[PDB]
RNA sequence: GAGGUGCCCGAGUGGCUGAAGGGAGGUAGGGGGGCCUCCCUCGCGGGUUCGAAUCCCGCCCUCUC
């Protein structure tokens, strides 16, 4: 949500952050409202004020998914000595993989078997333990809570469609962590000497899949139920504060990704390409050798007090005066996307996968051997 | 489901079987409405048995046979869609009544409702605390342990961890599937939804269908225990008898209504609606000699990793009418509580013969190449957050700290759980 | 839009085929009646037609833009 006064107040801004987000808002109606709600009005006004935008910072190119700029990238591919194999047939070659569960669950699901099933709970406890080394506070959480968290976020209304809903129940499984995470404060006055609040959150991540190409989906791409961990920051009211924070939630990402031992890039993300309430986004990618380009893995993000006051999480700053607090989140690992990447990356000549260094300890053998 | 041969020739085993189990079925309308469709499909079977020569006939028949023929061939063709729909709605009907008929249980086991269990063993005492013991959620919240803010986002028999406690229950879901790897389990991770007919499959369809949240909009469910999945697995297959038998430890999140328990375990660690659960499951060569012979594997396995855990418990035999419908027999392995000063439980062992084979269709070939249905059973491995419950109370030390068993501290690699805020 | 066929790959768009041809003489499941004999099943269900593996509809899973 934006702040209602400077909006009546200073109307170009949110002209110009709808343009160049490409947001359905005519700014006009929704001010005029805004002088009638001096009955109906008041809540007309309230569905139509929920979709108003953030203005995005001055470096976003401005452009949708085409103007996003690439920052750095670190690391370069693999040198092989034999044709890469993709991770579905790394899988299959391996017996790494249960097919029969598409009759089971349905489409895009997946099973695990063998030493790819024990790798998969190794690295999201090897992830939590990395976020605890780093001052960020773990947690393990459901996956369902009440519609007024997804209006928290932000993810309702605009993602009402990406989200499953229990029948019979007032209750939806999310997406991710930060929905949770997001509404612990609500309603409470935090003091200034809390903050920053740091907090990794662990939870099962469901997703409808109204987001689908038909394109690599398959395997473990985009599949409807996996497992994330978030980062969730939660920061005094400031630019130098988010900042500060924005740079750290990068830092821990790409040290996971060193650690894991994977080619990667940061790209800048544009106006157009980066959702309503947000003020900066930056992506990380990995490299997938079969496919031979980038695809993301981790989506960093400031929205300094747009999801506060939805949420309704407040400080008390040191003037006494109350505040609504800036907040940002960055995922540390999920899986099983990680894993295609992983597999492919490390594929030895005869089809076995190797374990970067720092996961020997998680799962006890350097080389991934095959089953049945 | 059972064997409707059998049915037809023992009714008297079934029907004891339906009351000492206590199971509403009037199995001598059941047996009436097969009598009515095995009737109906033999006269079908006259009607197109004509079809099949006239059919066969039209093609060197005289044109001259050949118009009178098709008259024929198109009048049966119009009595057999008749009969068709009349069976089709009798055959409906039965196999709704067929999917409720019981297992006879085995014969060593309490013939009664729940009161009627008999514990059978116990391995360890309840503590002797030289101090006041706390309670479970107490324990949590002076270790600063416990998020209660969940319940204004998610609701009641929900729960969130916080600090070593979070990253406990995750230790110990690695550890369990750990211990089932080393004793010759194939590890598995798996989805938490799947389609009615794996419902269907394990039993949980129809009788506790209450039991079990449906995904609004959706053709799917979310299981309450990675059975669901791990049975379904190989319907409609012919395995390979080298192949028995399969031993599956699977995780998976568990999620439960838990509509009905109301006023029972309204606060803490105990009746959460999502959980973490690792489970045993195994199919085996249709023969009591191997049935059995798994069942006390099943068993042995959860009472090492109790012992590991160092825990006290009790194994306790199941009553007829506790075991539920299709049960050969079931163990259950129960905890030690301090708080309620009772065992609760932690585990259950179930033999259920072929009766979920023959519902999902799961078939062996023998060695004389008879294909005939497979014998499956099933057991908890580790079920979290409840077994936190009780290593908690179990462990705690004086001073409110809390120490972790010696099987643990490698995943831990710490011996005493520090507190956080 | 393209597919789903036996242990497996694959031939088969109206009767000839429960089924060609190869590897990883022969190599399916279920149900009636008396080893013989009949009915049903070519991903699941239903339909057109004297007759369907073949044609139509719906559903499920794979592959492509």
């Amino acid at each position: 949500m934006v702040d209602l006064k400077r909006l009546r107040q200073e109307p170009e801004v949110f002209h110009r952050a709808i343009r160049e987000k490409g947001v359905a808002l005519d700014l006009e109606a929704l001010l005029a409202l805004d002088r009638e709600v001096q009955r109906e009005k008041e809540a007309r006004l309230e569905a139509l004020l929920l979709q108003v935008p953030l203005p995005p910072w001055p470096g976003a190119p401005v452009g949708g998914e085409e103007a996003n700029r690439e920052i750095k990238r670190v690391g370069g591919p693999p040198e092989f000595s034999f044709p890469p194999l993709d991770h579905v047939a790394l899988m299959e070659k391996n017996g790494w993989w249960e097919p029969r569960i598409s009759q089971v669950s349905g489409s895009r699901s997946y099973a695990l078997k063998g030493d790819l099933a024990l790798y998969e709970l190794a690295l999201l406890r090897f992830a939590m333990d990395f976020m605890a080394r780093r001052g960020f506070l773990p947690m393990t959480l459901p996956s369902y809570a009440r519609e007024k968290a997804f209006l928290g976020t932000g993810h309702f209304p605009a993602y009402r469609d990406q989200v499953w809903a229990i029948a019979e129940t007032d209750l939806y499984l999310t997406g991710t962590a930060e929905v949770v995470l997001n509404a612990l404060h609500s309603g409470e006055i935090l003091p200034y000497e809390a903050l920053p609040l740091r907090y990794a959150g662990y939870a099962p991540a469901f997703r409808s899949e109204a987001g689908s190409f038909g394109k690599d989906v398959r395997g473990l791409m985009r599949v409807h139920q996996f497992h994330k961990v978030e980062q969730y920051v939660l920061t005094e009211a400031s630019l130098e504060a988010s900042d500060r924070a924005f740079q750290e939630l990068l830092e821990n990402a790409e040290e996971i990704l060193r650690l894991l031992e994977l080619p990667y890039r940061l790209v800048e993300v544009a106006t157009g390409d980066m959702g309503p309430g947000k003020w900066r986004q930056v992506d990380i990618e990995v490299y997938l050798p079969s496919e031979g380009r980038y695809r993301e893995t981790h989506s960093c993000s400031a929205l300094l007090d747009w999801q506060a006051r939805r949420a309704n999480l407040r400080y008390r700053d040191p003037e006494g005066r109350v505040r609504y607090a800036y907040t940002l989140n960055n995922t540390a690992l999920a899986t099983p996307r990680i894993l295609a990447m992983l597999l492919e990356n490390h594929q030895l000549q005869d089809g076995r996968v190797r374990v970067p260094q720092a996961l020997i300890p998680y799962m006890g053998k350097e080389v991934l051997e095959p089953c049945g």
